[PDB]
């Protein structure tokens, strides 16, 4: 004996259709306006219309889920294996989607050349979409249609204990904790690596040590001077005054920033002083107030007054016209690198031009870590529920509830079909 | 339904024992304190080689249990286990991270490699490989009969989750990261273009030359602009497609070859170098080539008596004669290449830079193929039994019974795995 549930052939069916609609409207969406009209677009936008391909791939099934619980199972053989195989394959990729999507930004903002390209034309198919397919192999031979209750039951049919025991280790390595893992590396690293101070130090460059300068002349950090001396000693003491801590040579990135602070300070109150470029420092936003003060830095408040017609376009908000101007100048035939970075910030308002966190980019990875979470969110109380059961085999009493929930928990897990449209909506 | 070795596996434990116990501990011994001529393959080398020790320390209890029986009892049996586990899932690890060191020194030469070597070896490899060791302690034990000694779980459903976590942790998961690591450095390894790529250097982006012209890859002029406008005009046409300012190395080696063909033709007209080029060998014209992008034509011709020393084949004389120059005075690093370019005839000037990086690659590729060569058999020899498990072969026990004889020997065998890195060191 104890080899019947009336609510859950109410329940499972409603949750199936509602995910159905709201998969094939949501996912459908995403494929024809992305898929076809979107001309610029993100490397994840790229990656979540992969993920958007694979939902839809396994919301086309779901009719098929609603009748076999209801009613009976009419769609034969063939369609069992089908349905068991899309299925397999849509576990493991939309994970594994969310696994590149965590990778890609990983090199988005710690490595800022491009080995992304690689990964989300090329790598996505060799690495995420062959593989889910070869896992299939095992949905295709065990899957068949058998009679049972007087009715047809559809599910994979194992020879012996230990093939269940092989393929449900196979599946909560591969599905969950191989991606898990690659998942929170790439996190772990972003967070441990995460703004002015960061664009001088690209293009003045940071040193962590007394050296000479061009000139002849003492310096640490970004060109911040200690005294006026030939020679060493003196410069050495001139740095605790400041600092406040005994270091004999080494000081940290975060001391220096304490300097580099002092010298924006500095500058800034210069900028306020000098007649011409006062009222256009004023107009500026935040961002662009940077720029100034990074050219400022370069060849000094007389030299960026030199900048006549740019000064008047920046204040007038003409930063397309204003960018053509300092292409002509001295500044760009002497070095041209930094040059066009400082233009960039002028011409967007970004920190685009030097990549990795910013304002916008924030958000954007933001919106990366979201979708991980409510995915790793809906699948969660079903995994308590494989967890419990999973290990089982008190009584058939509580064992009717453990395997009840399992069937609801797996319904409402499907919700990670509707997350990447509901999340690029509004 | 079921119902020699005892000799030849301890020779062969004992053969793995003494070359295992002296390579290691030379290995220990010697690049423990060589603090000179360290290179990042032996730092990861010396860790492989500490797995392997504390293995080969262990081999005359299993040579023992073999032929008499298990005296130990249940506390050194969890140890044997647990080293003979660290060692099996370290040293493929180990391998696998000196493949992505190859791949982080070959495809771009940022600073990971010294992180991976120095801190991401214990937290990667040596951590995980003592969490995957508890299973071996809570399940190795003594039983009698003779004392036997091994991991006893309570069914069969433990057997075959620990049968698989090998199998994937032991050699699916490392070996595609060996086999993806070598496929990415095959695919970005494809002469007088990398001699000139180590003097003049290489540049798919548009660049500004000294004087104002527009200049993309190795020294390849375009045209006169105030802008951009007709920079990428006369770059578009040559190539033959679409480019937005941006080529490969494909493209910048088709417009190098035009520099070349023109430089060939200008040394051919010229009455001074034709006799001198016609003379030289292929190497040593490449040299020349070299010099003409330099200086020019003309300022070649000026060295009259180095031309005519070449042109002689007097190369000693021709290399001091070019190291007494100005263009030696200005220029050091370059000219002293293409002198000895001269005075040899052999790349050895440019391909000896990259010849310690070439050893590395050979070492390792060698290193890991050894170490599956060692394993192969056993691979082979478990397949074959893995399928008795699940039900597959059609034979007696005459047969079962062989192939766990020959799965024992493959095993003993395998473990010379522990002596490829030492024997390395000596023949290589
Ligand atoms: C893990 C898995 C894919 C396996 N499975 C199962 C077992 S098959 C199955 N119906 C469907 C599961 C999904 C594929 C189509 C059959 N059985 C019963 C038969 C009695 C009436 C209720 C449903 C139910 S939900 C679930 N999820
Ligand atoms: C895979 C494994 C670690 C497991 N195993 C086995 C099975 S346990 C075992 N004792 C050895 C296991 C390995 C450590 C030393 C004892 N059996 C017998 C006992 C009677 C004499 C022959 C070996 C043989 S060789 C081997 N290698």
């Amino acid at each position: 004996p104890c080899f019947n549930a009336n609510f859950n052939k109410i329940f499972l069916p409603t949750i199936y259709s509602i995910i159905f609609l709201t998969g094939i409207v949501g996912n459908g969406l995403v494929i024809l306006v992305m898929g076809y009209q979107k001309k610029l677009r993100s490397m994840t936008d790229k990656y979540r219309l992969h993920l958007s391909v694979a939902d839809l791939l396994f919301v086309i099934t779901l009719p098929f889920w609603a009748v076999d619980a209801v009613a009976n199972w009419y769609f034969g053989n063939f369609l069992c294996k089908a349905v068991h195989v899309i299925y397999t394959v849509n576990l493991y990729s939309s994970v594994w989607i969310l696994a590149f999507i965590s990778l890609d930004r990983y090199l988005a903002i710690v490595h800022a050349q491009r080995p992304r390209k690689l990964l989300a034309e090329k790598v996505v198919y060799v690495g995420v979409w062959i593989p889910a397919l070869l896992l299939t192999i095992p949905d295709f031979i065990f899957a068949n249609v058998s009679e049972a209750d007087d009715r047809y039951i559809c599910d994979r049919f194992y020879p012996n204990d230990l093939w269940v025991v092989v393929f449900q280790f196979q599946h909560i390595m591969v599905g969950l904790i191989l991606p898990g893992i690659v998942i929170l590396s790439c996190y772990c690293i972003i967070i441990s690596k995460l703004n002015i101070f960061e664009m001088l130090r690209i293009d003045e460059g940071l040193r962590l040590k007394i050296y000479k300068d061009t000139e002849g002349y003492y310096t640490i950090g970004i060109g911040h001077l200690l005294t006026k001396s030939p020679s060493l000693n003196a410069a050495k003491s001139e740095l605790d005054k400041a600092i406040g801590r005994n270091t004999n040579g080494v000081i940290t990135k975060d001391e220096a920033e304490k300097l580099f602070n002092q010298d924006v300070d500095a500058a800034v109150r210069g900028i306020l002083r000098n007649a011409k470029l006062k009222p256009v420092y004023d107009s500026l936003d935040a961002v662009r107030r940077a720029a100034l003060i990074n050219m400022v830095f370069q060849m000094g408040e007389t030299g960026v007054a030199g900048f006549t017609n740019s000064l008047r376009m920046l204040q007038q908000k003409r930063w397309d016209e204003a960018a053509v101007n300092l292409a002509k100048s001295r500044w760009y035939n002497q070095t041209p690198n930094r040059a066009k970075r400082v233009i960039t910030t002028f011409r967007t308002g970004t920190w685009d031009a030097y990549g990795s966190k910013g304002h916008q980019k924030r958000k954007a990875l933001k919106t990366t870590v979201i979708l991980i979470l409510a995915f790793f969110a809906c699948w969660l109380p079903y995994y308590i529920g494989i967890s419990i059961d999973s290990f089982i085999l008190q009584g058939c009493e509580f064992e009717n509830t453990v395997h009840k929930w399992i069937s609801i928990t797996e319904a409402l897990a499907f919700f990670h079909c509707c997350l990447n449209p509901i999340l690029y909506a509004f």
